């Protein structure tokens, strides 16, 4: 049953969203002020590593538990489970972050309020700030609904094409599920158009790249 799979990847997706949809729309009135910005930017670039590493940690411990009630994936071999989350759950939080961006003026949601790039200064990695806000961007303009998300970025974790699977047999079937589940979701909601507009994978692993290895020099 295809569709169970649907429902129990919809369904893990509301539980482990981290933040709600309405809350991130209805706080998009709260900008940050010139002195909230101000204030960043003069932070050390240890101290906003150090804030944006808890952060991404913390909602890598949400994308866990999406898989951890991912129908199909607790049958997997614990091995499996760990190389895939290793290489995806980052790429996950990227693709999540689309909800907390704003088109109509280029910010993005951070720690209660909205704003722009600018407030990212400390971290020293413009170019890596202005890509993630580009790709969130080009991400916003589908308009996903929560459900073409949440069987968007169970796409993104399960991929039997990842270096060092032991089962790869058992991947392969489940992202065939999820294939199918999404593919045949897509048309018969006439939706099947976005398929053509999603970042090639490339894409995402370029920009979960190096400079988000090795952070436990944060901790
Ligand atoms: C530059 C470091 N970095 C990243 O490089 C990835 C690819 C993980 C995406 O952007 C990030 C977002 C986050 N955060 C939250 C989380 F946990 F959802 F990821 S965060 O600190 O709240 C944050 C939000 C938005 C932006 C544009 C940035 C730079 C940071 C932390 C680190 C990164």
């Amino acid at each position: 049953e295809i569709e169970h799979l649907v429902q129990s990847v919809c369904k893990s997706y509301r539980e482990t969203c981290q933040l709600r949809l309405e809350d991130l729309l209805r706080q998009r009135s709260n900008i940050f002020s010139r002195e909230e910005v101000t204030g960043y930017q003069r932070k050390s670039m240890w101290e906003m590593w150090e804030r944006c590493a808890h952060h991404l940690t913390e909602a890598i411990q949400y994308v866990v538990e999406f898989a951890k009630r991912l129908s199909g994936f607790m049958e997997l071999c614990q091995n499996d489970q760990i190389v895939l989350l290793k290489a995806g759950a980052m790429e996950v939080v990227l693709v999540r972050m689309c909800r907390a961006y704003n088109a109509d003026n280029r910010t993005v949601f951070f720690e209660g309020k909205y704003g722009g790039m600018e407030l990212f200064r400390a971290l020293g990695c413009s170019e890596l700030i202005s890509s993630i806000f580009d790709f969130s961007h080009s991400l916003s303009a589908l308009h996903f609904s929560e459900d073409e998300i949440a069987l968007y970025t169970a796409l993104v974790l399960i991929n039997a094409h990842r270096p060092g699977l032991q089962e790869k047999r058992k991947v392969e079937q489940l992202q065939y599920n999820l294939e199918l589940a999404f593919h045949h979701h897509l048309c018969k909601t006439h939706r099947q158009s976005i398929l053509a507009k999603l970042p090639p994978k490339g894409k995402l692993r370029s920009l979960c790249s190096q400079h988000v290895e090795r952070l436990q020099i944060f901790q």
